[PDB]
């Protein structure tokens, strides 16, 4: 029982569903956490964290009890002392994966959280297989322009020497290549990993938006890595409803965010590799991969062009040119009829999404500091919202690189 | 133990052990955050006071290399008898300008912590009545203001005895423009001070009932009905909003004042509390070209601004609304320069904050900060600060917020 105040409507919600965590945030009654991005680091131990999925899957659909739940129970319970482990009905996984998008405080996207299409992946067992899924998945996901959103799970950790793991970090990203002269060309974020690629024996032919291709590992072995078909790769290139200047710039980008490198957790079951899509928020291509100085950090590219007083600071020469930037990717996007949304209309959605959620659910965990957009913070309705944050499972967690962690054969 | 923060975008990592002294809550439990709520949540006793008033006392004298002095050693027992006596005790001068700078020092949401150390303080603790505040606030108003080259400042008046007789400016900030309700709903003014100038109106304040009127001062001294004044409108310095291109801005005819100056919340000092302590800095942009002349429920000029931007206002992907508020902020910070008043753009503010947060994790081994409040409202991730791992505790002295007067004051006369 607690409140959450909206100032700009003065409109309250009560949050009982935080009652229902009990995964540590990372913050204690001393010090809060809210800004750190990753505040917090057998028998019975798994039947716990399974017996309480379970439990919450039969509530969505009130068989609580019913001689299925205490059943599937056992069944669970005895998978474990013999497996080691349980399987997860194809009800209970397209639930879970539903649920942890439902709860992913970070996402803005939500309002959409029941409208995902879940991928079964759980029978593959190459690297091979996992790029045909993949394959599927972007196709499906893309859908020729009316993006949808789509997982793939793949099989669940099996002993950590055997996981599947997509090591890019999206399946459809740029690469980034260090300079002769020091500097970087293409996507700054991805270097290492670009890296990583050529060293795997990828041509890169050292362009400003090379698609780089995926590197897949499957059942634990050493990764394999596969060109993504081009037609699969829908990308939209960047030009502004005014200036004319704007498609000399040489910028686009891809329409499909599909994020692979996070970790899905069921009723204490761990897929490693489940790569989830979604379509675009323009800030998230115009505000962090376009201006962020430390990806492709194009600000006083389009100033210099914007003819703007880049003397000093308080000229704002970098909020101009960075609004102009987003209006030029959300015009792309819509003259192409790819997907998108802008930072308005996606908060907009998200209050509502919160409305919906306290009234049916009792709650609904939220970053404000992920939610609240990287641009005209205050002038979206999320920025006056108060935000409680808190762990309910299912979830996506994040998971160390696999490089880091994969002693190659 | 230690803690690390992380800057996302120069991959710096800096070392927190200053977390450790922190004591008050900071509403958070271990399952659940409350980073983004605004207030998370009689007087104290004899057994309390004691060791909060030993621990800024350790504190200052800690401060000063001179702990375990034989002047700290004194002023502790000095500290511990009147507490003893007279169930309170009365912070040294020093003590008091100490106090207020740890206080902004400590200041989680707020970005111009580099400053915190010049902070002219105005001790008003011989202050008796609200003629008296009134006197001490006009004195804080022209020393900060200073011609437009504006100077930190806080003026203290007398702490809390039993809580019945506090001293309270009922002004949220000591300059403000009054709002007015007409009968048809709409707002004349600022329509966050709307309450507020009825209060005043109550009181007998004649309002001019325009867009920009200075709100009367209502001053409380001595748990006593609080008593209106006129600032002296030659102290109240405001600057005419225009903007460096469109030579049409000027016809919207925004202003604002120049001296931001909060007066509702409480110092905390040792256990002490100062119910009534206005600061007073200079403005970060944002405040007004985003908050002040933006929010919905504020002056709300976006629509006619970009009108007469001729934008694209049929839908919000055309991002008007983000279009126009650039050249507010441009038209705000060009103005208070171009009339040389002190104000700082975001942008500034923001790679001075990690300038600072950086120095105080060196000198000091940590920078409470409030990163939702520290992220400009506008442009947040072209700003240093977006990308900056903060920790955010409570350490003391300390600002907090405190009910606002005329939901707690028992009125007196007929
Ligand atoms: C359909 C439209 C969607 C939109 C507009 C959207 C928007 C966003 C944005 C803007 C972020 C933060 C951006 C960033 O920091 O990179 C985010 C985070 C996230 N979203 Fe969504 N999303 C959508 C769909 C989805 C889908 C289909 C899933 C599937 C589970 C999902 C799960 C998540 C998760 C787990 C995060 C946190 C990622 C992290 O911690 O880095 N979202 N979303
Ligand atoms: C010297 C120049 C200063 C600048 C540029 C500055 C900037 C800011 C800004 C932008 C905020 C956000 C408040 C809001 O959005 O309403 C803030 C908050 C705050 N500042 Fe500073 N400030 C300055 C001086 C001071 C001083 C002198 C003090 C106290 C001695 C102080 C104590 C605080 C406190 C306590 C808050 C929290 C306000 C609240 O919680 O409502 N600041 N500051
Ligand atoms: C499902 C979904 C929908 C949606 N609309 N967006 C996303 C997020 O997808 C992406 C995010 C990023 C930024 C990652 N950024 C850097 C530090 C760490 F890597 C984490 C934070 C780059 C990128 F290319 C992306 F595709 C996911
Ligand atoms: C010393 C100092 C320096 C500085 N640069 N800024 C400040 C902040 O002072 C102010 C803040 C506001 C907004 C109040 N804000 C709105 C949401 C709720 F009402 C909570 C409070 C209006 C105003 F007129 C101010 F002066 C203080
Ligand atoms: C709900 C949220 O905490 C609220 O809108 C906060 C967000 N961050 C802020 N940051 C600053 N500087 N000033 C504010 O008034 C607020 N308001
Ligand atoms: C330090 C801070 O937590 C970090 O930069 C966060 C802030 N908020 C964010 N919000 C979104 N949507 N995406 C991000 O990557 C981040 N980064
Ligand atoms: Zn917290």
């Amino acid at each position: 029982f607690l409140k959450v105040k909206n100032w700009e409507t003065e409109v309250v919600l009560t949050d009982t569903l935080h009652l229902k965590s009990t995964l540590e945030t990372g913050c204690t009654e001393y010090i809060c956490m809210g800004s750190i991005m990753h505040p917090s680091q057998t028998k019975d131990q798994l039947f716990p964290l399974a017996k309480e999925f379970i439990d919450q899957y039969y509530s969505s659909i009130k068989r609580f009890g019913s001689k299925a739940h205490m059943e599937r129970l056992e069944e669970v319970n005895k998978e474990i002392d013999t497996t080691s482990t349980y399987q997860l009905k194809d009800t209970e996984l397209i639930y879970g994966a539903k649920h942890a998008w439902r709860n992913a405080s970070r996402c803005v996207g939500r309002i959409q959280w029941s409208k995902l299409q879940v991928f079964d992946a759980r029978d593959c067992t190459t690297a091979h297989g996992m790029f045909n899924y993949i394959c599927n998945h972007v196709k499906y996901a893309t859908n020729k322009g009316n993006l949808r959103s789509a997982i793939t799970i793949f099989p669940q950790r099996t002993d950590g020497k055997h996981d599947f793991r997509v090591w890019n970090s999206q399946l459809i990203r740029y690469a980034g290549y260090k300079q002769p002269d020091g500097s970087t060309l293409g996507d700054p974020a991805n270097v290492q990993f670009t890296e990583i690629c050529i060293q795997q024996g990828w041509k890169p032919p050292r362009g400003r938006f090379d698609v780089l291709p995926l590197l897949l590992q499957a059942n634990g072995n050493d990764p394999e890595l596969f060109q993504i078909p081009p037609e699969l790769v829908l990308e939209v290139p960047i030009r502004h409803p005014k200036f004319e200047w704007f498609k000399d710039l040489g910028l686009k980008w891809y329409g499909l965010p599909a994020v692979s490198n996070m970790l899905l957790e069921i009723g204490g079951l761990e897929f490693s590799a489940c790569p989830f899509s979604g379509w675009y928020m323009g800030t998230e291509i115009g505000v962090r991969d376009y201006c962020d100085n430390s990806r492709y950090n194009i600000l006083e590219e389009v100033a210099k062009k914007m003819n703007l007083d880049m003397r000093k600071t308080s000229s704002l020469w970098k909020d101009q040119a960075l609004v102009e930037i987003n209006i030029a990717v959300l015009y792309s996007f819509q003259s192409d009829k790819v997907t998108i949304v802008d930072h308005h209309s996606a908060t907009e959605s998200f209050i509502k999404h919160m409305e919906n959620e306290y009234r049916c659910r009792g709650g609904c965990p939220a970053d404000w500091v992920w939610i609240v957009p990287p641009m005209s913070g205050s002038i979206t309705p999320v920025f006056h919202q108060e935000m409680l944050n808190y762990r309910l499972t299912p979830s996506f967690e994040y998971q160390p690189d696999p490089w880091n962690t994969h002693v190659w054969k």
